[PDB]
């Protein structure tokens, strides 16, 4: 169930 991710490395906080 995928919402939303938030990398640290890839500084992206937007979708899954």
């Amino acid at each position: 169930v995928p919402i939303i991710y938030c990398n640290r490395r890839t500084x992206k906080c937007q979708r899954f």
